[PDB]
């Protein structure tokens, strides 16, 4: 049944998009950032459907932060960019912690 919390996820990812010309310079050093962010969504897309729930979203969920922690460390005068996307993604984990913790 768990599975369409990706419909949630998904904003997360696409949200990321902005933090590339907001987390400090440019997409390529945010490419190994978000490379971050992307390679989880699938460990939490492959998760929805028990590939590891109720235990990689623990591990996992500070790896899809951690793009955000380049970025928010960095808000390179573009708040307004992470803002949407902290907002989102810190607001992601909600709906992916509450899914496997509902």
């Amino acid at each position: 049944m768990y599975g369409k919390l990706n419909d949630l996820l998904e904003d997360l990812q696409e949200v990321l998009k902005n933090l590339h010309k907001n987390w400090h310079g440019g997409k390529d050093n945010l490419h190994d950032v978000d490379n971050h962010l992307q390679n989880v969504i699938e460990d939490i897309h492959d998760f929805m459907q028990g590939g590891g729930s109720g235990g990689k979203l623990q591990e996992m969920m500070k790896e899809f932060q951690q793009v955000l922690d380049e970025l928010n460390n960095h808000l390179q005068g573009g708040k307004h960019t992470v803002h949407h996307i902290e907002q989102n993604i810190k607001e992601i984990f909600h709906h992916l912690e509450e899914l496997v913790h509902r």
